[PDB]
């Protein structure tokens, strides 16, 4: 799901919905 690493981001749109990105590039 959302969280847990492997939806690498710059943008959150690296992601399914539910989730916002931050990290070391990643999101939730």
């Amino acid at each position: 799901g959302c969280p847990r690493i492997l939806m690498r981001c710059k943008q959150d749109s690296d992601c399914l919905a539910g989730c916002v990105c931050g990290p070391n590039g990643f999101c939730g």
